[PDB]
């Protein structure tokens, strides 16, 4: 209730309260692997394959990114967080006055060239960067040369000079000089001049001095970043400001591929490829890898690795954060062709409701047009970019795979064997002259059909967005409030009404309203429920009775 | 339900939800025998007696 | 009441229910309540388009 | 000097309405921000201008 006017006053008035009240999830989808880009230990929103691409340059990593949206064309493309495990290094050459670091991280960066060049006929320093890999080849001509001082007084000589601070190597003043005594002097401290735009128009103001802003863009250079002038003459001819090194960042800061730092003169060097970069070693664990997905929002993660002890650190991870009320969920794959030996070994070891182990390996067709054959691990990239462009609570039973083909083609006493264990596997449709592969079941590896929150991905799925939505609107709803009387109520209002959204939405089959009971008492606040779970049908039985029936006329 | 545009955007726009639904045996004889042509082990599928 | 009428002839609200405003007066205080349901600019459209069969004859 | 005109149409407008698609009669703008920049300003609370190319008169 914002009141008005915010300010009280004694005086007789007109006071109004305004009540903004009654006028005022995404499922987000996560990958690790190798990439030849982006920063290391860093996660990064991606909404469109352009964006990825430019981020990540190639690698697993980015053909995951690829086929997590193919594999739904009938469903939303959502959003997918990336990480490279990968411990790249930025390329870097320390050549003249400037410490040259390349924004690109790993072996590409090495390619980059930087040199700079001094142009004679306008005294101005002149940057190029050269990258064949993009075809990246841009000249950052008439570096420098902000601006003008002119005199036109009958004077002898005029000079100006440039003071700079010791502690700090910043230009603090900027002193106009006629003869030997000073005429006005302009502090760069801040305030009044703060920007170099202030100091030409007072310049201009002055009887004899002139000052002109460089046409070559519109700098506005900073008045501390200015060099240091000492004595130069004016009259003979107009003297420039440089500002070398300012000019350069404000062309760089946030364009180019090229970063600059000052160590030191600058000068020009030829040029030269930069060095150091390095990709590193791959990391021995993905632990701390996983930790920076914690409060990113995502709740499927498909680790692209084969090992099985990658799978277990992840089955840990989702642990972790649904232990701390951010549940999430795993799919994984094990190598190329593994038999269903191998794959009980896998399931045994992690038997996590939060883990489901995919068997079937086969090839896609990318956007280029490659047959790449893939290995399982894969293949739970479409499982779950298909699962999270799905609905809240529904299933991936039954639903297209679009592959190409798969190794083995399992038969239907193996693909039972395989849901006995908890192991999703995926069946070529033969039925029919229109074949095509479904998945048979979501069964998670918890063997244990009997609690189907575990054991069913759908099932477990919408019991965590109706846990965790309904933990987090609570807290910021009703936590703070005055205990009044009218609180019991207020609170079942809100429940029947979050309950009403989710059978809008079907996320639940029905609830019973008259059940909702409330009790306040103190601090705590205890509330009862009961909601029906929406289900996924598995099993159709008919029961088909033949009868006689007799004819007339 | 095919929505349109796919891809989401948090901007203004207009959204369009296309419901497609709505507007969407044979009995094949067999034969096995000898025969002077064809594959071994394989099915073939004949229409016309040209083909056979 | 009158002021009201004025703002949803100049589309300044979208409406308010007159039977809702009501008015104490007590003292020198006056207490006033009223409801309006206030102007909105669309920003979101949403079109659920459905595809039928339809059988034509003669 | 852009939000001048954005201020200047605002001041206009007509008690409630809304700057949200209307014109801006600018010759040209230093980026063209893609749909994707925009969103992201958007979410972000920041006023962007687009410049339409679903149609031969853009704008």
């Amino acid at each position: 209730v914002e009141p008005f006017p915010r300010r009280p006053i004694t005086r007789p008035h007109a006071s109004i309260e305004v009540d903004t009240s009654g006028i005022g999830s995404e499922k987000v989808f996560c990958l690790i692997g190798q990439a030849e880009g982006g920063e290391p230990n860093t996660v990064y929103e991606l909404r469109n394959y352009s964006q990825a691409k430019r981020l990540f340059r190639s690698g697993e990593l980015l053909d995951a990114i690829e086929l997590a949206w193919g594999s739904n064309p009938n469903y939303t493309a959502g959003r997918i967080l990336a990480m490279r495990i990968e411990d790249a290094k930025p390329a870097s050459a320390e050549i003249g006055g400037l410490k040259i670091t390349s924004k690109i991280y790993g072996n590409v960066a090495n390619n980059i060239q930087v040199g700079l060049e001094k142009n004679t006929l306008s005294d101005s320093l002149r940057l190029r960067v050269i990258f064949q890999d993009d075809r990246f080849n841009e000249v950052y001509d008439n570096i420098g040369n902000i601006f003008t001082i002119k005199y036109k007084g009958e004077e002898a000589n005029a000079t100006f000079s440039v003071e700079h601070d010791e502690e700090t190597q910043k230009a603090s003043r900027l002193v106009l000089k006629v003869g030997d005594q000073e005429v006005k002097s302009y502090d760069l401290t801040g305030g009044a001049y703060d920007y170099t735009n202030a100091i030409i128009t007072d310049i201009n103001q002055l009887p004899d001095f002139e000052a002109k802003l460089s046409p070559f863009g519109d700098k506005n250079l900073e008045s501390s970043k200015l060099d240091k002038i000492e004595n130069a003459n004016i009259k003979d001819k107009a003297v420039y400001v440089k500002a070398v090194f300012g000019d350069l960042e404000k062309q760089t800061a946030y364009n180019g591929i090229v970063s600059f730092e000052q160590l030191k003169t600058i000068e020009p060097f030829e040029l030269t490829k930069l060095k150091g970069g390095t990709n590193g070693e791959p990391p021995a664990t993905w632990a701390d890898k996983l930790d920076k997905f914690a409060h990113e929002g995502g709740y499927y993660i498909v680790p692209l690795s084969s090992k099985q002890s990658v799978h277990a650190e992840v089955a840990s991870f989702v642990k972790e954060r649904s232990d701390a009320g951010e549940p999430m969920r795993a799919i994984v794959g094990g190598g190329f062709n593994e038999s269903k030996e191998q794959l009980f070994g896998r399931q045994a070891s992690l038997s996590n409701p939060r883990v489901s182990l995919v068997a079937n390996s086969g090839t896609f067709v990318m956007d280029d047009g490659r047959k790449n054959h893939v290995p399982a691990y894969m293949v739970a990239v479409a499982l779950g970019g298909l699962a999270s462009g799905l609905e809240i609570g529904e299933s991936i039973t039954f639903k297209p795979l679009r592959v190409s083909s798969l190794d083995q083609i399992y038969e239907s006493i193996d693909l039972d064997e395989l849901n006995e264990n908890g192991i999703i596997s995926i069946e070529f449709v033969r039925n029919r002259t229109n074949t095509f592969f479904r998945i048979v079941d979501d069964v998670t590896t918890f063997n244990d059909k009997s609690d189907p929150v575990k054991a069913e991905m759908a099932v477990g799925e919408a019991n965590d967005f109706l846990v965790s939505e309904l933990k987090v609107q609570l807290e910021d709803q009703f936590i703070g409030t005055r205990t009044i009387n009218t609180s019991a109520s207020i609170i079942k209002d809100f429940i029947q009404s979050y309950l009403g959204r989710k059978k809008r939405d079907n996320e639940i089959q029905d609830f019973p309203a008259e059940d909702v009971q409330v009790i306040v008492e103190g601090n705590e606040a205890r509330i009862s429920m009961t909601v029906y779970p929406i289900r996924s049908f598995k099993k159709i039985s008919v029961s088909l009775v033949y009868k006689q029936q007799t004819l007339q006329a």
